[PDB]
């Protein structure tokens, strides 16, 4: 009786009783209920939660804020609320003073009631002093007061409508203004209040609205709204992107990492440091909350189906109330609303922890990387420590996503099985089995694909090579027109790779069968087993439609389980891998003494004392008790032999080498220049200044002494001239120059220069060391060491050091080593010796798969939805069978025509995925040969001027996303977008007031995918923009660590990643957040769905049949996933199928001449005679230029050797490319033997003259197959060719005779032997024409004097019509042709020409 004795003292209204709170058709609370209940559970709440807010805003303080009128009246609400309370509390005091009887409830609920809301008061104030702008514990606590008081209120209105009950006037009134000020603490709770007075981000112009946004904004991720509308309204660029906030910078996440890591390191001064443990300690604390959102969302997931079966039996039963089917339809929605809400939440925390996860560590290694000792960074490669930020800082990113899933897929399986065991019986084991022997297979069809996949990208990697190898040499390969033959390769290479397309097209038809007729299958099985078991086994409603809603949300704890785990050990090889680095010896510091300038003790910057160095621990030391002192200003020389350990000693005193024993100290402020220099990827002056003010007198001074102004007018920008990815054009002597200037421009005290001078000559050698580091030079007055093998300027230099094997032999000026005569003297002797893309591109994709292949596509996917949307109908007419005799009839007809149905879905979903990947195998076959031939039909002119990344990239990354992914995306997007007609029309026609809604919710607020789709697209690609920069940077760093060590340039790098780091994480962090934006409006969309269908099945349960109402809540529940797919399905459908209108994007550029016209076919005079002709010829390179050639008309008889002349520029190239019309004549004409070769089609002729360029290119392929790609001539004749290119010996001393591969460009050959190679094709293709274009100068005076033999003597016969500069080799020519302006000047044999001392002759004298 405690409880019932509480109610009253004779204990007559009940605590709880079905007779009036749920039997009944209007349902009120008893009076105990709502005097205990609906009061004590929102102080409860209050109150729990108070002390772990309290603790957590006592460690999180965001300023102070004013008292401003909106929180004024908060508190003066929030007092008055308490008096209220308390007045009828007083009103219980006097009436129990006056006699009158009382219960315990009414004396204890208004106190309780009373201190929460003084509680509220005093919690809200703390609240302003601790600077929190829109109170998210508040808002839910005044909504759960509002929900409590509006029952009690419901409860009291109608109780005083009564016209015989009894009122109690005054407690009423008291809770009536008790409500009506709840109600507007609750609406002002809503507001936000003033930001923060220590508001420091006043400076900062575009901050992330999150700081400054109210909780509901915040849970609804409203505030990236305006930029997702912006995205789409105009383009979004880095300039735009908010910046970061002040828990996500590097600058504040960095530090706490490396402190942690530095505490456990000295904890375990043994047992190795564990980098989990610091992970853990320093990123759990905001993870725990995604532990707890994760669990939340799991339970309330199953809210849903237990909520499906109290509706299904409110439809079946008639005799229930109307209002319990409205109970459970608004329980339902308020539990998906819940339940999405907390998702997202948890997804927020897991990928903003995943964010700071990277962050921290990307840091860590770059401030480790500048202070490991070398014996650490040798270990590895600079390759695989990038990678610590390339790969194995983006696993930790992309794992806290997926690690709470090792505990939350258990959970949910475990739930789905005890929810389907009580639903179904042990039945459900049969459909389990399904789904855990379905896992196996797939992943075994991944392992299958994926060795089908590297088979064919190692096979298309041949075709990429050979496309980068043949476009590189287009000019030589039109110039013999050898077009088809390649053609043809590249057709074959092809062909192999659409083979193993083929076989992975049939993987992933029995795979997207699998995955789309699984729950299919998993239903048969179990109503199978259930039904077949037993006769009195009934199949319901509530046993079907509420299993099918359990097995999808156990398919995807046990789809997703395996790659969870594997991620889970990939990281915990990638958390070795960075604990192995993060553990790395690093540089004591203090080995090397540090002091500034301004000390006195001695007047020598360096000294050493016994030192002995070595590069690590176990290996042998190198420098051996060296002890010497350098004085301040001299200007010391260290010469020696070479590996004798002269060039360690600056990196010795660099503090690089570990010291094992010894004391020295340096002076002053060190400049180092290694002998291998270190360029950054910037301009050329900011790579001198080193991050210093420009002095623009001292840079001229030090530009101009040190030689680099000669070099400077050679590239475009002069000082400006960015030297760009990786020197675009910088040679060695350039290398070192900028080094130095950089060295002298810093101007600091000591200067240790690792032989600067080795890649420079002697002449700008001298002149620099003259200008510089000399006793004239700019640094004079400065400490100088000086490591080099130059002898002549040696003796300038004060004292000089003279090293043996690591030992210092002896030290002195150059006048005392003359005298003496010691180790000098033998090194002198010896030493010294955009918008959305267009329909017309899908549609020309359909045209390329084929249009009766799509059509049966589709046909087939139409036939699999209704196959499908039958199926579902039959099984809620078979749940709709009456129970006679304890037994259902047609038992065996509805199994039977319910595994019919299934079956013709899953053979007609075989046979759809079949269809739509061999249709992509023909497009990708149709596409890439309609892309060759426009490409290799297309002239030289479109090769020059499209660069050839372009290409390549047409050809390697738009294919192979043609051929990959589009194919994949249209299964998706047509199931998916199916799927969500197919729930549409299921739901509309078992409730047509569902046609109702759709169109203002469906269609109209479904337009949230016009900005998401602009926005995320954008902000992706900023992102990877903005993520290589990282990467690069770390790199440049890591290969000049010792140059930034020695100029102390820690802190400007460190800031510099600090900041490349956070660019990044700029356009990252929207991207994550629009994500959760898109996904809240969807399910926003699928919840109200799901509202409206259970809403109207409850309005129309006399006329529904209680089964077609769980067939549409059921496919109510799936449409929110189907929509999420669905959008993102077509997001990366659009943004990936643009590849398909660059693929054709040069199927109308202009084409070369008509190839082969067989309609005036030539006869057989081939050019054997060798005959030149000319009728007023005229080309020029492009029409707006300048004609290069004008005028040329002439008319020889074949047998002759004429050679053309002329200066820089004059028309010979041009002439070359246009003996060949591979340019058309806009002017004159050409004919040979009585043809015009200016009309026939340009393959009739450009086999039957022949050409050679300077360095004539060859192909990775058989000798053979460059010899003759036809291989028409006979392998004797191969044989003469090498003979007469004096290589048949040499040939056959390879171990294949004939057929011996060989590499690109003759890489397999010497420059010599591949000139030779040259010649040999030149010879060996029956030719009658050659010409050596500018070759002359760059064949040594052996094997062309080779080349001239064989025209004394094999191109005897041979017309070479060439341009030599050194035409020395050709004087003995019958005659010489000289132009110049463009046009010829004169003409005849050379002996004239010489005797007339002519233009001709004027170049022979130079
Ligand atoms: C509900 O209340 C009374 C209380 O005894 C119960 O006997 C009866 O079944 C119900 N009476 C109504 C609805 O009048
Ligand atoms: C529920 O309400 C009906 C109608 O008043 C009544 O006949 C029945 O006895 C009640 N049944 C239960 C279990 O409360």
């Amino acid at each position: 009786m405690a409880l019932r004795d509480f109610c009253s003292v004779d204990g007559s209204d009940l605590f709880w009783e079905w007779n009036v709170t749920w039997n009944t058709s209007n349902p009120d609370f008893t009076k105990c209920f709502q005097n205990t209940v609906l009061v004590w559970v929102p102080c409860s709440y209050l109150w729990v939660c108070f002390p772990f807010y309290f603790l957590y805003l006592s460690h999180h303080d965001r300023g102070y804020i004013q008292m401003t009128h909106l929180n004024k009246a908060k508190t003066a609400l929030g007092f008055l609320l308490w008096i209220v309370c308390w007045a009828d509390l007083f009103y219980s005091f006097w009436e129990r003073s006056m006699g009158k009887l009382l219960a315990p409830v009414f004396l204890v609920s208004p106190t309780l009631l009373g201190i929460t809301m003084l509680l509220a008061t005093f919690l809200i104030q703390i609240e302003r002093r601790r600077g929190v702008q829109s109170s998210g514990i508040m808002l839910t606590f005044w909504l759960i007061a509002l929900l409590c008081a509006l029952a009690i209120l419901r409860s009291k209105i109608m109780t005083a409508l009564k016209e015989d009950a009894r009122v109690d006037v005054f407690r009423d009134v008291t809770f009536y203004i008790y409500f009506s000020l709840v109600l507007i603490q609750l609406v002002l709770s809503c507001f936000s209040d003033r930001s923060p007075l220590f508001s420091e981000t006043i400076n900062d112009p575009n901050p992330c609205p999150e700081s400054s946004a109210s909780f509901l904004s915040r849970i609804t991720f409203w505030w990236i709204t305006g930029m997702m509308v912006q995205g789409y309204r105009q383009p979004l660029e880095s300039t735009d992107l908010w910046s970061l906030n002040k828990e996500d910078t590097s600058e504040q996440v960095v530090p706490v990492l490396v402190k942690n890591w530095k505490k456990e390191c000295a904890k375990s001064r043994e047992r190795d440091p564990s980098l989990f443990k610091v992970l853990y300690k320093t990123f759990g604390p905001y993870f725990l909350m995604s532990f707890l959102f994760k669990a939340v969302h799991d339970l309330m997931m199953f809210a849903g189906p237990e909520i499906l079966k109290l509706l299904i039996n409110f439809v079946n039963d008639k005799k229930a109330p109307e209002w319990q089917g409205y109970f459970y339809t608004a329980l339902l929605f308020i539990s998906a609303c819940l339940q999405t809400l907390v998702l997202h939440q948890y997804f927020h925390i897991c990928f903003v922890s995943g964010m700071r996860i990277k962050t921290a560590v990307i840091g860590a290694v770059y401030r480790k990387a500048l202070v490991i000792t070398n014996a650490a960074r040798k270990s590895s490669t600079v390759g695989e420590i990038v990678n610590l930020m390339s790969v194995d800082a983006q696993r930790f990113m992309d794992l806290a996503t997926y690690i709470n899933m090792i505990w939350s897929a258990p959970l949910q399986v475990i739930l789905a099985l005890y929810l389907l065991w009580l639903n179904l019986g042990p039945s459900v084991l049969a459909g389990v089995a399904v789904m855990v022997l379905m896992v196996p297979l797939n992943a075994v069809m991944a392992m299958k694909t994926k060795t089908y996949q590297v088979a064919h990208m190692k096979s298309k990697d041949n075709r990429i090579k050979l496309m980068n190898e043949i476009l590189n040499g287009i000019k030589v390969l039109k110039l013999y027109a050898w077009e088809l033959a390649f053609k043809d390769k590249v057709l074959a290479i092809r062909q192999e790779e659409l083979k193993v397309l083929k076989k992975s097209a049939y993987l992933a038809a029995v795979g997207t069968f699998t995955w789309v007729c699984t729950p299919f299958l998993v239903a048969l099985s179990t109503f199978a087993v259930y039904v077949t078991v037993d006769e009195n086994n009934i199949l319901d409603a509530q046993k079907a439609f509420v299993s099918l809603a359990l097995f999808n949300i156990l398919r995807f704890p046990l789809n997703i389980l395996p790659m969870v785990i594997s991620s889970i050990v990939q990281a915990s090889v990638s958390l070795k891998r960075l604990r192995v680095f993060l553990s790395h010896e690093d540089l004591d510091p203090d080995s090397i003494q540090r002091r500034p300038i301004k000390d006195a003790g001695a007047t020598n910057s360096i000294t050493v004392k016994n030192a002995t160095f070595t590069w690590a621990r176990n290996d042998p030391p190198t420098l051996h008790g060296i002890t010497f002192s350098v004085p301040e200003g001299s200007l010391v020389a260290v010469v020696g032999q070479v590996g004798c350990g002269k060039s360690s000693l600056l990196s010795a005193l660099l503090a690089e080498m570990d010291k094992v024993e010894g004391h020295v100290t340096v002076k002053g402020s060190v400049a180092y220049v290694p002998q291998q220099a270190w360029i950054q990827n910037i301009s050329l002056r900011e790579n001198i200044l080193f991050g210093r003010q420009l002095q623009e007198r001292y840079y001229k001074a030090v530009v101009e002494a040190c030689a680099l102004l000669p070099d400077l007018e050679i590239l475009p920008s002069g000082d400006r001239t960015e030297i760009g990815e990786k020197g675009v054009n910088l040679s060695g002597g350039q290398k070192q120059r900028v080094s130095l200037a950089r060295a002298v421009y810093c101007d600091s005290d000591v200067y240790l220069l690792d032989d600067p001078l080795s890649a420079v000559d002697a002449h700008v050698g001298k002149h620099i060391f003259e200008n510089v580091i000399g006793p004239k030079g700019l640094l004079k007055n400065k400490t100088r060491l000086l490591v080099t093998h130059a002898i002549s300027y040696l003796p300038q230099m004060d004292v000089i050091i003279v090293m043996s094997g690591g030992k210092i032999s002896e030290m002195g000026s150059y006048q005392e080593l003359l005298a003496r005569d010691g180790a000098f003297a033998e090194f002198l002797r010896t030493y010294a010796s955009t918008g959305q893309v267009k329909l017309s591109v899908y549609w020309d994709y359909m045209k390329a798969i084929g249009l009766f292949i799509s059509f049966l596509s589709i046909f087939l996917f139409l036939c699999n939805h209704v196959a499908s949307l039958v199926s579902n109908y039959w099984l809620s007419l078979w749940t709709d069978d009456p129970i006679v005799n304890g037994t259902q009839e047609h038992t065996q007809v509805r199994l039977s025509v319910y595994g019919a149905l299934g079956i013709s879905q899953g053979i007609t979903v075989f046979g759809y995925s079949m269809a739509v990947s061999i249709g992509g195998i023909f497009a990708s076959r149709r596409l890439h040969l309609d892309l060759l031939h426009n490409v290799l039909r297309s002239p030289i002119s479109f090769f020059e001027r499209t660069p050839s990344g372009n290409l390549v990239n047409r050809f390697s990354k738009e294919l192979d996303t043609v051929d990959s992914m589009i194919p994949q995306v249209i299964k998706m997007f047509m199931g998916s977008l199916f799927n969500v007609i197919g729930a549409c029309i299921i739901i509309l026609l078992a409730t047509p007031m569902a046609a109702v809604i759709i169109p203002p919710l469906g269609l109209i607020y479904f337009f949230v995918q016009r900005f998401y789709v602009a926005s995320s697209r954008q902000l992706k690609r900023l992102e990877s923009v903005s993520r290589s920069p990282v990467y690069s940077h770390f790199n440049e760093t890591l290969l000049g660590v010792s140059v930034i060590r020695a100029f102390e340039e820690q802190e400007r790098f460190i800031r510099q990643s600090d900041l490349k780091v956070d660019e990044n994480q700029k356009a990252y962090y929207p991207s994550i957040v629009a994500n959760r934006w898109l996904a809240v409006r969807l399910e926003c969309v699928g919840n109200c769905i799901v509202l409206f269908a259970s809403l109207f099945a409850v309005i129309s349960r006399h006329s529904l049949s209680a089964g077609l109402v769980g067939l549409s809540v059921s496919y109510s529940l799936q449409v929110t996933t189907y929509l999420n797919w669905l959008v993102r399905m077509s997001s990366e459908m659009e943004t990936n199928i643009v590849a398909v209108e660059r693929l054709k994007e040069y199927s109308e550029t202009e084409k070369e001449a008509p190839w082969q016209i067989q309609d005036m076919a030539p006869p057989k005079d081939w050019p054997q005679v060798g005959r030149v002709e000319f009728r007023d010829y005229g080309l020029r390179y492009r029409e707006d230029l300048d004609l290069v050639l004008k005028h040329i008309n002439v008319t020889i008889d074949g047998g002759e050797k004429v050679g053309i002349v002329g200066r820089t520029g004059a028309g010979k190239s041009s002439l070359t490319l246009g003996l060949f019309r591979i340019k058309e004549s806009a002017e004159g004409e050409i004919i040979i033997d009585d043809i015009n070769i200016a009309k026939i089609g340009l393959h009739d002729l450009r086999f039957k003259i022949t050409i050679i360029p300077q360095d004539p290119v060859l192909f990775s392929g058989s000798l053979r197959m460059n010899l003759d790609p036809f291989s028409q001539y006979s392998d004797e004749e191969v044989w003469t060719s090498l003979e007469l290119a004096h290589l048949k010996g040499f040939v056959s001393a390879l171990p294949d005779k004939l057929n011996h591969e060989c590499a690109e460009g003759g890489e397999n050959l010497s420059v010599g032997q591949r000139q030779l190679v040259c010649l040999a094709r030149a010879l060996l293709r029956k030719t009658k024409i050659l010409v050596l274009d500018e070759a002359t100068a760059a064949v040594d005076l052996e094997t062309d004097d080779l080349i001239q033999s064989t025209i004394r003597t094999q191109f005897d016969d041979c017309t070479v019509l060439t341009i030599a500069h050194r035409l020395n080799t050709i004087m003995d020519y019958t005659r010489v042709i000289v132009l110049d302006k463009g046009e010829i000047q004169e003409w005849g044999s050379p002996s004239d020409l010489l005797q007339q001392r002519g233009l001709f002759y004027s170049m022979a004298k130079d």
